[PDB]
């Protein structure tokens, strides 16, 4: 399948070169997989989700996304125009309030919620969780991310936006989950992207067009935007039967575009997520 005039990040993940604008992918498109977006919520009514999104949990007075961040991330995972895995099922878990903040205890509860809740959903091709959130190092937060992964969910987490070593952030620093740095459309490390040995992969994170609340769209930047590219990619590859929740991060690293990013610090992987789709 070919989507013309796609957002640059989608085109990038199906290309061996920067500078193209068409996204190529197998038409299976993550059908039969599920991605949990653990964030500020998802505006499921957005036409871009086509009825494939739903809120399953909130820790606040509403399950609505009053912020936008979660809706943008979910759009990059799975919206019809802005998404990597255009036929996945999207499940929203609102651990972040409408100001984008959340207590670590709530975030932990949301991770453990997903590990159990997947048993209430139909995801024959597999389950992914996208965590575009984080804070300072916490062993309890890392352990929750590790449990979620152990339970059979492909966990993708943002590296963080401090232009610093991600070893000092959680859940970024958890070794058993897939930690995602950000790049720009010229294959440069994004200016704000964290780095370090704990990173597993880079994805598009600068100037990413996706869904927003009020049935709208906008372009924003962050490792929050790179993470759902990787989560959507995992769902897509799992639907194709190429990998599993436990092995997908390694598979994505194995099949990445290698050595193509600039300003990668010595000791950080130079790997850019790539679907290796041959039309």
């Amino acid at each position: 399948a070919a989507q013309t005039n796609a957002p640059w990040g989608l085109a990038r993940i199906s290309s061996t070169s920067p500078g193209t604008s068409t996204y190529y992918y197998d038409e299976s498109a993550g059908q039969g997989s599920c991605v949990y977006v653990i964030d500020t919520g998802i505006e499921a009514s957005h036409p871009e989700f086509e009825g494939r999104a739903q809120m399953v949990k909130t820790y606040y007075y509403s399950s609505r996304d009053g912020n936008g961040h979660g809706t943008h991330c979910a759009g990059t995972v799975g919206s019809r125009t802005y998404g990597v895995a255009k036929k996945t099922q999207l499940f929203g878990v609102k651990v972040l309030d409408d100001n984008g903040s959340g207590q670590y205890s709530t975030i932990i509860a949301g991770m453990d919620f997903v590990a159990s809740d997947k048993n209430n959903r139909n995801c024959p091709k597999g389950v992914v969780a996208s965590l575009s959130l984080g804070g300072g190092y916490s062993s309890s937060v890392n352990s929750a991310a590790a449990r979620l992964q152990s339970s059979g969910v492909m966990v993708a987490v943002a590296a963080g936006n401090n232009n610093a070593d991600a070893r000092n952030y959680s859940p970024a620093s958890e070794p058993s989950v897939c930690t995602v740095g950000a790049s720009d459309r010229y294959d440069r490390r994004s200016s704000f992207s964290n780095y370090g040995s704990v990173l597993d992969i880079f994805g598009p994170g600068t100037d990413i067009l996706s869904t927003w609340i009020g049935g709208s769209t906008r372009s924003i930047s962050g490792t929050s935007m790179a993470t759902p590219h990787v989560a959507g990619l995992a769902a897509y590859l799992m639907t194709l039967g190429k990998t599993t929740a436990a092995s997908a991060c390694r598979y994505i690293a194995d099949t990445a575009n290698k050595g193509d990013l600039s300003n990668i610090p010595f000791g950080t992987v130079n790997l850019l997520a790539y679907n290796n789709y041959q039309a």
